[PDB]
């Protein structure tokens, strides 16, 4: 059920850094447990993974800096509903 | 001595932000500049990426100025709120931008205040949870207002800037034309909602704290619009965001843009409106909006499918290919609230979804379908009872190839009425005819078009153009429904 976006402007991606969005009525203590379950299988594969951020009040989830190798391990998390590669805004 | 700009926002009859608080999302600023001094509260929020002491901020001082600006901005001394996601150079991240958003709501929820406007001077390209994270905060009860872009590029393939939710504007100059940003320029389409001064625009300069610079942009556009609001807001605190956006097009100037400009296809998705604040005058009145949806594409299954708010009403449904290759459209029901679908036939390229969004409080709204009668006399439904009102016709034919409160089609067709129970609404049927590329019928001062149909002989489509039906072709008739508060 879990989909993969990166943006779509090449020059603007930033991968290495990614937000994983949750399933709408995800609670905090969910999110927290989701992003140390990631952090534990991702160490196991010995892979180094932060958790720079977790995200509560708008939408549920978490920014993580991990290998894109790690994806497909994170789409297949529990109340994960999409995860996004982070990328560039900029002043208009 | 009067900028530009401030003039072109001035009401033709006239007479703020103390209520409504307006938090920028830009680069840091010069709190100190005396255009913006103590009104400004710096939270010094920061996460911005690494750069590859002036200079820095002179992107928010500018905004900041053109919204709250002592001598130059628009809502004079307005109570303003900065956060830091852009860097230096004016580069920032959507993950930065995300919890930038998510902070403004953790504020909102420990220390509640008033009306909140959220100005987002950015852009970056299309972002799923950037758009996701705009919808939430709308829904909580914020309002947003961004940059189209300066891309000279359709705003749909950028974020916030395609954000449904959201409040996106485009740039225009003194000439009432679209802004040349050097080789690019200001974004276009269905995405953008209006589009306010944006060229040669004097605010505050991060320079010295009593400078002043004139910058060019979609952020100086979108920073007009942020500042009407605030005032709208102030002047009518109970506006939710469907009201806020109708009254913004409502008051808006119209058909001033040159549209060559534009490419060709876009032309009719973009709106003709430039910003400007309420006159003196505004009982209730009906509001009206124009909503395109999505190129359907290549697909007959995939349809294009054109929404309203969900305190908005859906009162007409049209489609549109510059083909003509299309099988009609529908005004089909989902999940309790009104759609308008268009079909595509064999051989176009696709179709446009045009429905027609109204503000119609303390009335109930029902659609009156009718399938194909195969009759000579035509596919016909019409609303029944009394004290109800025809708002829209649609036509929608599954086969390859071809009076008052009354909507009549194809006899191979489909046929939709929009019959609304309002009894303080007043509601005429307008039509025009020529034996020509063309047809034009227009709705009165005062009157407000709800429907815009072709009578049933090869028709490219209609569309809705502010209070004007566009039919087009290669006789042929307009019909136009125009409605008004009794
Ligand atoms: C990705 O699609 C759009 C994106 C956008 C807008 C409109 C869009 O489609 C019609 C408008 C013009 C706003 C708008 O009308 N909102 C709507 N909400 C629900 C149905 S319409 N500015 C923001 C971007």
């Amino acid at each position: 059920t879990a989909t993969f976006h990166r943006c779509a402007k090449d020059p603007w991606r930033l991968p290495g850094t990614y937000v994983v969005v949750l399933k709408e009525e995800t609670h905090l203590s969910q999110s927290e447990r989701t992003a140390r379950r990631l952090q534990a299988q991702a160490a196991r594969r010995g892979y180094l993974t932060k958790i720079l951020h977790v995200f509560h009040g708008l939408l549920p989830g978490f920014l993580v800096k991990m290998s894109g190798d790690l994806l497909e391990l994170a789409l297949k998390l529990p109340h994960v509903d999409y995860i996004e590669e982070d990328s560039s805004v900029f002043a208009q």
